[PDB]
């Protein structure tokens, strides 16, 4: 509330208490950290990515999203954690320290505002944007099936109502098209990270079409290191391959698109748990599931400084 260090780390937190939570953090560490406002949502909400650096011009970068599904409250949760880790670790953590001093992180905690503040005001399982039409009263589209990636290809519904619409086109959607244009005027990302929730996994593209990405040895090993990593706090388990194979096929994903853009690490993280709660997660795991999650994480980031 008053500073980071007060803010209450193991509870779910509303969009207003996440948002003031950025500015505290940028306030305390104004030469590290960053706010951006890359867009507008739907509803006029500003889109917040916090960039952390440590210097230089276009250096390059790692991209994280959080909560493009709003319902899955453990992906903000663990957002809001990152940002302050980062801080903290800075200058203590040998391996993270070489990352930010040569690379920069772009992270997204809130990548769709109007759908996390109609969980909570409205239907706590709500998971798709708030955009409205015409030819339906069903509002919203899935916007991790919005991706110009197999866009409206089989994997995603065409119908409005769906809890898997993909939207009138790729990109329709302020809260993607934001992220689009970004990364693409940025054009310096390696990585690309999107996190979600639930089923404990670790993809990687693609999930539109059967073919293999050419990257596919590499991609796997560093999967499966992360995958180590992440199971080495607490013990859980995650299994690892790419979309389609493991799930099924789904288009317009996010990490299709990124990967077809040029960026190689691009992989989304599936965190806790495997149904026990579901969407609805004990706050009591929040933590333990940050700091398992960031272990993964960094292994990638160390793969990505290093290739």
């Amino acid at each position: 509330a008053r500073s980071t260090n007060t803010f209450n780390y193991a509870t779910y937190h509303t969009l207003d208490e996440i948002y003031d939570f950025m500015d505290l953090l940028v306030a305390e560490h104004p030469q590290l950290v960053s706010k951006l406002q890359i867009g507008r949502s739907y509803e006029g909400r500003p889109i917040y990515v916090l960039k952390f650096s440590t210097g230089g011009s276009n250096r390059p970068a790692i991209w994280i999203d959080l909560g493009i599904h709003s319902r899955e409250w453990i992906t903000q949760a663990t957002g809001v954690w990152f940002a302050k880790k980062f801080t903290e670790d800075y200058g203590q953590d040998p391996s993270f320290t070489a990352i930010l001093d040569s690379m920069d992180i772009f992270l997204e905690i809130v990548t769709n505002p109007d759908g996390f503040a109609f969980t909570h005001s409205q239907n706590r399982l709500w998971r798709k944007t708030r955009s409205v039409t015409s030819s339906s009263l069903c509002v919203g589209v899935d916007a991790n099936r919005n991706w110009d990636a197999g866009f409206g290809k089989a994997g995603a519904s065409s119908s409005p109502c769906s809890e898997t619409y993909h939207g009138k086109y790729a990109n329709s959607e302020v809260e993607v098209k934001s992220i689009v244009d970004f990364v693409k005027d940025h054009g310096n990302f390696k990585a690309f990270l999107s996190i979600h929730s639930y089923s404990q996994l670790l993809l990687y593209p693609y999930g539109y079409t059967t073919q293999s990405i050419p990257d596919k040895t590499e991609l796997n090993q560093v999967a499966k290191s992360a995958v180590a990593a992440l199971k080495s706090l607490y013990g859980t388990s995650y299994k690892y391959g790419s979309i389609i194979t493991t799930i099924y096929q789904a288009s317009g994903g996010s990490i299709d698109w990124s990967y077809n853009q040029g960026i190689k690490y691009s992989f989304t993280f599936e965190l806790r748990d495997t149904g026990r709660y579901g969407f609805l997660l004990p706050a009591s795991q929040i933590i333990p599931t940050a700091q398992e999650t960031w272990l993964g994480v960094l292994t990638i980031m160390e793969h990505t400084v290093n290739n």
